[PDB]
């Protein structure tokens, strides 16, 4: 098993971390102490992760207020010991990582079996620092956590030597170069940016002049602006000619940490909130006090809400303050109020914090594993206090917070009862039920959100549940896979909270504009907010707009490996997730697809369009052509690539194989045309040695001159094109003939096929530049040689019942011959081009657009989600109180900002919200009466109304229809079934006689 990593399970998380991570995770060891909540979010994250094995220790017994937040405990399990009612249900997350519980821990020597020990809130400070001093003094990694109400904390120290290999995660830096000089100075090709930083290591290859410069030596790294930078004096590998790519290269980095018992008189923070910074000192001594606390009181915590425990409290940090000069520095004093709410909420067990700590710590655990991402060195401290609701509404006293026999007595320790009441009456809709939609609905089951008898929860997901899903999806099961998510999670979370059964509508209805009829006004007006756990922009911005539409309060959040953001998007106030995105990523020039790539992701582009036309499009073409009396005419009215697809029909229909060995021929065949004969005809126009007009190189810099390929069936790449080109041709015209295919098989066919030589087309003009005109457009085309191919189409009737079966791309489906095409075709052209050629794990991402994906991550963020949500449930309305978060556990780095607040305008003289204001008519207004009212009462004339797309009037006939009758007319004579409402949009000038911007309006049928 050494080695072997299921790419099928841990595919989005490899992309995370890395083969090589992975495989010293698969080695390690993990020990837990305590698995209450944060123990058990912790243990389920490193679980997931796949290390050698998990061992939980937890001797204490079950009582009802664990429930908190231990999702794995039951009411039928109290009385029982904590670790031997977890061990089984970890044990089913993975299969490949054996959990273990350990009995007792009174021989410390035990610890030696482990890599990696985490204490957690039930080991007390004395054992913390006892265990720790005996693993620092070993060798094993070490890490403690705590949470305590609305605050945390966490404290790292991995040993005297650690190394770090990778430091952040990040694609490593690449750039093409046009000059070395002497000292050095490296200059980039034309605009492109470096995009180093100072210290930074880097590789060279392919600088023709200075040769053992490409030997893989590294150079540190002086940047020069963000255009150039040096690399200290190249004398001595001679003189630059032409040509260079640097490569950044991680270095290893080796640290050392100190102990707990140094860092609790002289701590290293890494803080959580810039805004913040001074409380992190305060909470070291407060976390310390804490601990004394109980020593002195048979092992008890400050009692909840109670003052006179909060003054002695007190006096304990201002002890400390004094034997831990460090820890605050000179002239700065104890924040009391802060202590006292520590003290306050000691006991508090709060899913949000605990979900925050626990995708933290399993991250720092993994990197405690595997040298991959900075550690954290050495205490983070956190706190959430904005989440507290106004005393006014929800007073905070011992009477409000005190416990009553619940589940939840933890966290009305913290909100008083009348406010967690409020939580479990609330009306909520979750858009999504992947990663984050889990996470979500365990939150949710944790706090009882729709437990109360006037509460609800709708999720609605259309997707159904795949292998890798279950990597970060842990609501599932491999008996779930192919089952719908929403309806899977919804019945996991019941039974870790049966107070939610019967609560939770699990739908499966994609959330769009196919399905107002399902989600109706009357749906979305009864919700009280609405969370997103969606992956795309269209559905993001969909959700956003009927937010927006119907002023509902959205919580948005999201991952990419190890980052994350979340964002509050509240009615009257903030801006929305619309208007805060960002413009889309510039697309690759076409000429650089098409003639010129230097990159595998510009194969990639090229090799993934042909699969689309090689099977997909071509068959669909072919299929309308043979159904559609009109299709040629259409294309022409139609038309986009006139050209390409009457060839595409005329070259499907000529050359159909009748067995698999035809296959194997047009692919052949295919290969020649594709990276032997169009390479000559690109040389043949640019010459290898031709000029520019202003005499230099063609072939430079971004463009690389290419050699035609001779088919070798022993290059890997080539057999491969032909055996996926086959076996999806054969899919196509419904041929059948093996998952292993033969070499010698195979080379048969080919070895004894003729390969038509190539003959240039000296009269072709290739484009060079994107700006230039297109030579292979429709109007580059011409109206009279089209006819020649639309008369030797064949007609329909010689082909009656003949259909061709069009392949839809499925990126996860190992077998289906896709990737294996793309990642093939890729790389011949790729050796077309001299460019390093690529592995299906790496072309299925880039050609699939997977997104890296972990639980630490998903898990943390959704945590930050909720510590908002507790802002809404008290309607919040002081736009400072909320928190946009930004993180990368890679780092790790945590950064915080008040949401931005929605832009203001001017319609001149009066003032609205640019994003959530609207004008509300009464009535299917007729048009005439609509225009003119804009002018009495608003004095503007209205001068462009548009449903959706299309223009309804336009001052570039005259009607008095009511709207619903002029919507019906320009939008081909359909008639609105469901709707209630309609968003109209304005241009319009004011009575100054000049254009503004004016918020839209609802018509209210
Ligand atoms: N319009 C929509 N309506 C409802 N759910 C949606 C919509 N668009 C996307 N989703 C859901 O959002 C969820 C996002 O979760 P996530 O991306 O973790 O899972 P996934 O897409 O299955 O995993 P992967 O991206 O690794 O294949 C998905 O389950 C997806 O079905
Ligand atoms: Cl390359
Ligand atoms: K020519
Ligand atoms: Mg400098
Ligand atoms: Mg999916
Ligand atoms: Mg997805």
């Amino acid at each position: 098993a050494a080695g072997e990593i299921d790419e099928s399970l841990y595919s989005r998380q490899l992309y995370v971390l890395g083969k090589e991570a992975m495989l010293k995770m698969q080695t390690s060891n993990v020990l837990i102490l305590g698995l209450k909540g944060l123990g058990v979010e912790i243990a389920k994250n490193v679980v997931l992760a796949g290390v050698k094995s998990m061992t939980v220790f937890d001797p204490e017994p079950v009582q009802l207020a664990d429930l908190s937040t231990q999702f794995f405990l039951t009411e039928k399990d109290i009385g029982q010991k904590r670790g031997d009612v977890t061990r089984a249900k970890l044990a089913e997350l993975n299969a490949y990582v054996p959990v273990n519980v350990l009995d007792s821990l009174d021989d410390v020597t035990q610890l030696s079996q482990f890599q990696v020990v985490v204490a957690t809130d039930t080991v007390s400070l004395e054992d913390k620092v006892k265990i720790n001093e005996f693993c620092h003094s070993s060798g094993i990694r070490f890490i403690s956590s705590e949470t305590r109400g609305l605050f945390g904390n966490t404290f790292v120290d991995l040993g005297d030597e650690f190394t770090v290999l990778d430091p952040t995660g990040e694609e490593p830096r690449t750039g093409m170069v046009s000059d070395i000089e002497p000292d050095g100075t490296v200059t980039m090709l034309d605009d492109n940016r470096h995009g180093l930083e100072d210290g930074n290591f880097v590789r060279f290859s392919e600088v023709e002049g200075l040769d053992k410069l490409n030997d893989g030596t590294l150079f540190k790294v002086e940047v020069l602006g963000p255009f150039a930078f040096r690399i200290g004096s190249v004398k001595e590998y001679g003189e630059y000619k032409k040509g260079g790519i640097f490569t950044e290269v991680k270095v290893p980095r080796k640290i050392s940490f100190k102990s707990l018992k140094q860092q609790l008189s002289n701590p290293e923070f890494v803080f959580s909130d810039f805004a913040k910074f001074d409380r992190a000192a305060q909470l070291h001594l407060g976390f310390q006090a804490l601990h004394q606390f109980a020593v002195r009181h048979n092992g008890e915590l400050p009692r909840t809400m109670n003052d006179e425990d909060a003054n002695e409290l007190i006096k304990l940090v201002t002890d400390l303050s004094v034997q831990q000069p460090e820890v605050l520095g000179e002239g700065v004093d104890v924040n009391e109020d802060l202590i006292k709410e520590l003290s306050y909420q000691a006991r508090g067990d709060i899913p949000g914090v605990v979900a925050f700590f626990g995708g933290l710590v399993a991250q720092e655990v993994l990197k405690a594993c595997s040298g991959k991402f900075t550690p954290l060195k050495q205490f983070m401290y956190f706190d959430s206090l904005e989440s507290l609701p106004d005393p006014k509404n929800f007073p905070r006293n011992e009477k409000t917070t005190q416990p009553v026999n619940s589940r939840y007595d933890n966290q009305i320790a913290v909100f008083g009862l009348d406010f967690q009441k409020k939580i479990a009456n609330s009306k909520v809709f979750l858009v999504g039920s992947g990663a984050i939609g889990c996470e979500m609905l365990k939150n949710w089951a944790l706090l009882g959100l729709g437990s109360g008898s006037d509460g609800y929860i709708v999720v609605t997901d259309n997707d159904s549940i795949e292998k890798s899903n279950l990597n970060r999806q842990f609501l599932f099961r491999p008996k779930d896979v192919g089952k719908n998510k929403s309806e899977v999670a919804a019945e996991a979370v019941c039974a870790m909270n049966p107070d939610l059964k019967g609560k939770i509508n699990a739908k499966i209805d994609k959330v769009g504009p196919e399905t107002e009829e399902i989600f109706n006004d009357s749906f979305w007006e009864s919700l009280d907010f609405v969370t997103n756990a969606l992956d795309n922009v269209d559905a993001r911005t969909y959700v956003d707009r009927r937010c927006v539409f119907y002023r509902k309060p959205l919580l948005e959040s999201g991952t990419l490996g190890t980052k994350g953001n979340t964002q509050v998007i509240i009615p009257r106030l903030t801006e929305s997730y619309s208007s805060s995105r960002d413009p889309p990523e510039k697309s690759i020039p076409l000429c650089t697809l098409r003639s010129f790539p230097n990159k595998i992701d510009h194969t990639i582009a090229w090799a993934k369009s042909l699969f689309q036309g090689y099977f997909t499009d071509s068959a669909e073409n072919v299929n309308m052509y043979l159904t559609q009396p009109n299709f040629v005419e259409q294309t022409l009215k139609q038309s986009g690539d006139v050209k390409g697809v009457l060839e595409s029909i005329s070259d499907s229909l000529s050359s159909k194989p009748h067995n698999f060995e035809d296959c194997i021929k047009w692919a052949r065949l295919e290969f020649e045309k594709k990276f032997n004969h169009d390479i000559k005809q690109l040389l043949f126009n640019f010459p290898k040695d031709a000029k520019t007009s202003n005499g230099e190189p063609f072939w430079s810099g971004a463009k690389r001159a290419p050699t035609p390929l001779e088919f070798d069936i022993y290059n890997n790449d080539h057999f491969h094109f032909v055996v996926a080109g086959a076996s999806l041709r054969a899919y196509n015209y419904g041929i059948k003939s093996n998952s292993k295919p033969n070499v010698d098989e195979y080379k048969s066919v080919i070895d004894h096929m003729i390969i038509p030589e190539f003959t240039p087309n000296a009269n072709l003009k290739i484009q060079v530049n994107d700006d230039d005109p297109d030579p292979n457009a429709n109007a580059a085309n011409g109206s009279d040689e089209i006819d020649q191919l639309v008369s030797s189409l064949p007609d329909p009737s010689t082909l009656a019942g003949f259909k061709l079966e069009p392949v839809d791309f499925e990126k996860d489906d190992d077998t289906n011959h896709h990737i294996e095409f793309i990642t093939a075709c890729s790389n011949c052209r790729a050796q077309n081009y001299f460019i390093e050629t690529a592995d299906r794990q790496k072309t299925k991402f880039i050609a699939g657009r997977i997104i890296p994906a972990i639980a630490t991550t998903t898990s943390l963020v959704t945590g930050l989600v909720n510590l908002e949500l507790y802002k809404l449930i008290d309607n919040k309305t002081d736009i400072e109180q909320y928190k946009n978060g930004f993180v990368n556990l890679a780092l790790p780095f945590f950064g915080f900002s008040e949401p931005i607040a929605s832009p203001k305008g001017e319609y001149n003289n009066k003032k609205y919200d640019k994003i959530w204001d609207r004008f509300d008519i009464k009535g299917d207004i007729k048009l005439s009466d609509l225009i003119e009212h804009f002018e009495k009462d608003e004095g503007l004339e209205i001068t462009m109304l548009s449903y959706g797309v299309s223009l309804l009037y336009a001052s570039f006939e005259r009607l008095n229809l009511p709207i619903t009758q002029l919507v019906k007319l320009v939008t081909k004579k359909d008639i609105p079934a469901h709707v209630s409402t309609m968003i109209l949009e304005i241009c319009a000038d004011d009575k100054e006689g000049e254009d503004v911007e004016v918020p839209f309006i609802t018509i209210h049928l």
